[PDB]
């Protein structure tokens, strides 16, 4: 038995035998007042104290959100749906921590994504007891408000000014520093790591300044605000609050009168409804995401990531290298996960206009003009790779690059990674690569699991990843130092330097997708 005493009180963990040693897992301590009846919408409320014995001994509750439900029976879309009960009552963290205790160790805090729309730290995949054991550093992760119930903004109105699930966040980066130590955490050594719609969290962590003293580095996988879903405008989020009022029979003059109504209302029909508080949704529709709501966010993010205000301190960013393929399957006409999905010219053109409803026919055009000049036009897969370059293009790795870019020219350090390892237990088909979410099994060390059925050379992999990742949480620089591991360069935005992820060869290579990313970071903006 073992038992820690935190601020709020005392709370029961449990031992996991990973890899013939120890580690305590303390799974569902709650870091809140539970945001139900009057609370819902508000920012989270500090925990009251208990004087009993907290048992977290389960994964808590997962947030209310909508399931991904196209494809049932299928571990490739199910293995991200949430696997605990849906309630409000969800602000929970998960810490594990080395066997024995240890003394002051590196502390890193894992955001999960999911679109703003879902997500769970429950997940199999962010399962941090590897880390633990290996790399002895403690890992925390936290459940977070989702959709509406996280994201719902009335400027200025403190019944719903937006971003809780952000303000969830950073309540949770806040109970770790005030309780690591007595699980042997160093406050002053906290990594944040997020993927997507987490990845995007951590990079307004670094903008905001309420959460510049909670933590110390970020990594940031297949992710960053500037991408074109992560941040809402001001004008749209309201427009959406209002649409949803309707949706749900709650318009009222008194805009306060508004909120009321909707917390009368059951979690349920918030949900149904969100998706059409917007005309035109895609499959990387974020109905409900951050927002310039004067708190969290105190300027328009470009405009402070342009003029360096923001933490200084050293990042780690990196892409997959087929971000795009997995939401081919979620809408564009043509594609199947159960055939090759050979489409035509007439299909890509279709496939644009999914995904870019409100583009003029002039900005459609132009992204066909820069992506169907052929190397051969007789490759009968040459529109099924185009539209998935162009999605994964504009939606993540050029965003993510130019993120680097701005980061680095005010003279933080900064590491690009890009991940081009397909995993040998993927479920979904070849043609869709190396997918959006799929280098997370790999920096969890899942592969490091010999039961698995992972090959040799992914647990090679996986593990130099772990070392990287460790190092660089411990020490500003994700480096592997004993086995001859290739150098990880900075990323200066002169050179552009970046390291490439595979099992086979490990190499240093320079601005990536140079004249793609000129195209949207460039020309794309002003259609
Ligand atoms: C635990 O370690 C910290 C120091 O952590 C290191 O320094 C940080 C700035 C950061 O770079 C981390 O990744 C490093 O691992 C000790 O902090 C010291 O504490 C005293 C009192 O607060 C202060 O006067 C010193 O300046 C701190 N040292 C720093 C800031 O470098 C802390 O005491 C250690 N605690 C235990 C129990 O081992
Ligand atoms: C701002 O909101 C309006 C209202 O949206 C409509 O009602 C909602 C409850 C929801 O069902 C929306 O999809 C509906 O379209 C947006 O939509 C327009 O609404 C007006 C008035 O109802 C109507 O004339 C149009 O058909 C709607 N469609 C379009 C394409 O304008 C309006 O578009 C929103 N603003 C923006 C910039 O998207
Ligand atoms: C790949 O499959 C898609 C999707 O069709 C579904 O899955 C198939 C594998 C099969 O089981 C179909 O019955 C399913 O409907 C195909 O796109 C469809 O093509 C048909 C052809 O008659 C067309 O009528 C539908 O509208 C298409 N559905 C869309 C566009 O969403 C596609 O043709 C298949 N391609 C190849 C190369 O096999
Ligand atoms: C909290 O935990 C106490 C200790 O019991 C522990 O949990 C049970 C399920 C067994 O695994 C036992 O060996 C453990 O020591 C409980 O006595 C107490 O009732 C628990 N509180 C709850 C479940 O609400
Ligand atoms: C369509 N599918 C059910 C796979 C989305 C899962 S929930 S919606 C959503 C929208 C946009 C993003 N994104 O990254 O841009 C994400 C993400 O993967 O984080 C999620
Ligand atoms: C309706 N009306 C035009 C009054 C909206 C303003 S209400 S929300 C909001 C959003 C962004 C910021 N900001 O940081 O610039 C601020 C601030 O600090 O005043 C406030
Ligand atoms: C809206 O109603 C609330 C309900 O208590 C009230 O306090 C507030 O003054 C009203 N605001 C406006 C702008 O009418
Ligand atoms: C380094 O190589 C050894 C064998 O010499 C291997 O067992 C170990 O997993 C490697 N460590 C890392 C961090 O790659
Ligand atoms: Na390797």
């Amino acid at each position: 038995d073992i038992i820690i005493a935190t601020k709020n009180g005392k709370v029961r963990g449990m031992q996991l035998t990973v890899f013939g040693g120890t580690v305590t897992a303390f799974l569902g301590i709650p870091y809140a007042q539970p945001p139900l009846g009057r609370l819902r919408f508000k920012k989270p409320q500090s925990l009251t104290k208990w004087s009993d014995i907290w048992n977290a001994t389960k994964y808590a509750n997962s947030c209310c959100q909508n399931i991904d439900q196209s494809f049932p029976g299928f571990h490739g879309s199910e293995m991200w749906n949430p696997n605990t009960d849906l309630s409000e009552d969800c602000l929970y963290l998960n810490v594990w921590i080395p066997a024995p205790k240890p003394k002051n160790a590196t502390v890193l805090i894992w955001i999960y994504g999911g679109g703003f729309q879902t997500g769970t730290s429950s997940l199999h995949v962010y399962d941090g007891k590897f880390l633990a054991r290996v790399e002895r550093v403690i890992v925390v992760s936290m459940n977070y408000r989702v959709g509406a119930l996280g994201f719902l903004a009335l400027p200025g109105n403190p019944e719903a000014p937006g971003n809780m699930g952000l303000f969830d966040q950073q309540l949770a980066l806040q109970w770790v520093q005030k309780n690591i130590a007595a699980f042997g955490g160093n406050p002053k050594s906290v990594t944040l790591f997020g993927e997507s719609a987490g990845a995007a969290s951590v990079s307004l962590h670094l903008l905001s300044p309420g959460s510049h003293s909670l933590f110390t580095r970020a990594i940031l996988q297949s992710g960053s605000f500037n991408a074109p879903w992560a941040v809402t405008s001001l004008y749209e989020a309201r427009n959406r609050t209002l649409n949803l009022a309707k949706l749900t029979g709650c318009s009222r003059e008194n805009e306060t009168e508004i909120i009321k109504c909707l917390r009368n209302k059951d979690p349920q029909e918030i949900l149904l409804n969100e998706a059409f508080v917007v005309p035109y949704g895609t499959p990387l529709s974020v109905n409900f995401g951050p927002t310039v709501d004067g708190d969290f966010l105190t300027d328009m993010p470009d405009i402070l990531l342009e003029l360096g205000q923001f933490k200084k301190t050293q990042i780690l960013v990196g892409v997959n290298k087929d971000e795009g393929t997995a939401f081919l399957v979620y809408g564009a006409p043509g594609f199947s996960k159960d055939n090759n999905s050979i489409i035509t010219r007439k299909e890509f053109q279709e496939g644009l206009k999914i995904f870019f409803p409100g583009v003029s026919e002039f900005g459609k055009e132009s992204i066909l003009f820069h992506y169907t000049d052929w190397v051969d036009d007789q490759r009968p897969e040459n529109y099924r790779e185009a539209l998935g370059d162009v999605v994964g293009d504009y939606n993540f790795i050029c965003p993510a690059l130019e993120f680097t870019k701005k980061f680095s020219e005010w003279g933080n350090n900064a590491f690009f990674y890009y991940f081009e390892h397909r995993s040998s237990k993927l479920p979904w088909p070849e043609w869709m690569g190396v997918m959006h979410g799929y280098e997370i099994e790999f920096v969890f060390g899942l592969p490091l699991e010999r039961r698995d059925q992972y090959t040799k050379a992914e647990e090679i992999l996986s593990r130099s990843i772990v070392k990287r990742w460790a190092n660089f949480a411990k020490y500003g620089n994700p480096q592997e130092t004993q086995n001859q591991s290739t150098s990880w360069p900075v990323f200066k935005s002169t050179e552009q330097k970046y390291l490439t992820l595979n099992t086979e060869s490990t190499r240093i290579m320079t601005k990536l997708r140079a004249q793609q990313c000129r195209f949207w970071t460039s020309f794309f903006p002003k259609v």
